[PDB]
Parts: C-alpha cells; sequence; structure tokens
C-alpha cells in the first residue's frame, strides 16, 4: 500500500506515535517520506547482508527474522515480511522499541539527514487529526 500524507498521519496517530518518546507527529510522517516514499512494501539490501523492510525500513540484522542474515538478532519477535503488510501495526510497535533503546530517531539515516532540526509539523500541516 502506498500511503497518502495526511493518510498516515491518522493511523500513526491512533497507534500512539504522536510525542512517543518526545517525537512530535510530524517526525514520524517525515522518516516514512524519505525511508519509504509512503510504500509499505518497500525494501532495501544493504552491504552486510542485512535487509530493511516496509514503511519505515526496519534492519534484518537486529529486529526481525528473515531467515537469511546470519547472526542477527530478532528483537522485535517477528518475521520481517509482516513489516510489509498494509497495517503498519506490526512496525509501528517495532518502532516504539527502536526508538526507546537509547538513540531515539537517529536509529533512522533518514531522518537524522533530512528531517532533523527541520520544521517538521509542515508534515501534517492541512490533516484532519
Ligand atoms: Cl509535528
Ligand atoms: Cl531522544
Ligand atoms: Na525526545
Ligand atoms: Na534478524
Amino acid at each position: 500500500k502506498v500511503f497518502g500524507r495526511c493518510e498516515l498521519a491518522a493511523a500513526m496517530k491512533r497507534h500512539g506515535l504522536d510525542n512517543y518518546r518526545g517525537y512530535s507527529l510530524g517526525n514520524w510522517v517525515c522518516a516514512a517520506k524519505f525511508e519509504s516514499n509512503f510504500n509499505t512494501q518497500a525494501t532495501n539490501r544493504n552491504t552486510d547482508g542485512s535487509t530493511d523492510y516496509g514503511i519505515l525500513q526496519i534492519n534484518s540484522r537486529w529486529w526481525c527474522n528473515d531467515g537469511r542474515t546470519p547472526g542477527s538478532r530478532n528483537l522485535c519477535n517477528i518475521p520481517c515480511s509482516a513489516l510489509l503488510s498494509s497495517d503498519i501495526t506490526a512496525s509501528v510497535n517495532c518502532a516504539k522499541k527502536i526508538v526507546s533503546d537509547g538513540n531515539g530517531m537517529n536509529a533512522w539515516v533518514a531522518w537524522r539527514n533530512r528531517c532533523k532540526g527541520t520544521d517538521v509539523q509542515a508534515w501534517i500541516r492541512g490533516c484532519r487529526l
């Protein structure tokens, strides 16, 4: 599924991401835009052999099991394919564990380089929330 901007904002708000660990909703929408272009089916392979999955590009070396990242962990206790569903519940629940692990949203390289320190509230401007 390819979300619309305000559609994803409302879905994320309903799943408890607005101001989760201090990060306003605009941060999460900005991160999804540049990680996946709002596409739940996005995948990308990394040089170390791991793969990133879904709307928030969650990485298989630490967070999900895909059966082909030897020596990796599965800290969210889910198959990586669950992160590609049109239902974002699994992605959101895993993202809450990632952002709580000490490094905040710096875990998402595109957020660090393209959202951090910008006017992120612009990403939810005009949406009915
Ligand atoms: Cl915001
Ligand atoms: Cl933080
Ligand atoms: Na914070
Ligand atoms: Na893994």
